[PDB]
RNA sequence: ACACGGACAGGAUUGACAGAUUGAUAGCUCUUUCUCGAUUCCGUGGGUGGUGGUGCAUGGCCGUUCUUAGUUGGUGGAGCGA
């Protein structure tokens, strides 16, 4: 079910709990703070970004995984809703809030 | 400053060491290539700022005629009337 992207996301922006982009998330993982990841599976070819999925091997943490770029984009960061197309390719959240429905299909999610 | 659109987390873009530059220890810019991560940049519209004009569009205030001793109603008289 898609509530683990959608009571955890749009409830942790609210408290300086993301660390959007790419190269934030290489200075998040060397920082040992990544808790969640959210990945791309949307790319030219997916071959040409292999460092976020190698350095969890080095750095134990948990992966969730998406298909999607533009919806990726619709659930995290900001769009106009002649419309502000971005779209996020990797997400690190660093931080949560306090949450009784939520903290286990982001913390069960170990296969 | 805001709004429309271009851009954009495959990064809008802020800061920056040495070296050319300069009068300068102005990342000013060029060489050079790291930090930051949606406040921000591109053109429009509209604005903002002015000890810029016109005291001959004006107020406020001040000088001067004048600190000379002048100025005006009401009832009554004069005049059709000023």
């Amino acid at each position: 079910v898609n509530t683990a992207l959608q009571e955890v996301l749009k409830t942790a922006l609210i408290h300086d709990g993301l660390a959007r982009g790419i190269r934030e998330a290489a200075k998040a993982l060397d920082k040992r703070q990544a808790h969640l990841c959210v990945l791309a599976s949307n790319c030219d070819e997916p071959m040409y970004v292999k460092l976020v999925e190698a350095l969890c091997a080095e750095h134990q943490i948990n992966l969730i995984k998406v298909d999607d770029n533009k919806k990726l984009g619709e659930w995290v960061g900001l769009c106009k809703i002649p419309r502000k197309v971005v779209g996020c390719s990797c997400v690190v959240v660093k931080d949560y809030g306090k949450e009784s429905q939520a903290k286990d299909v982001i913390e069960e999610y170990f296969k």
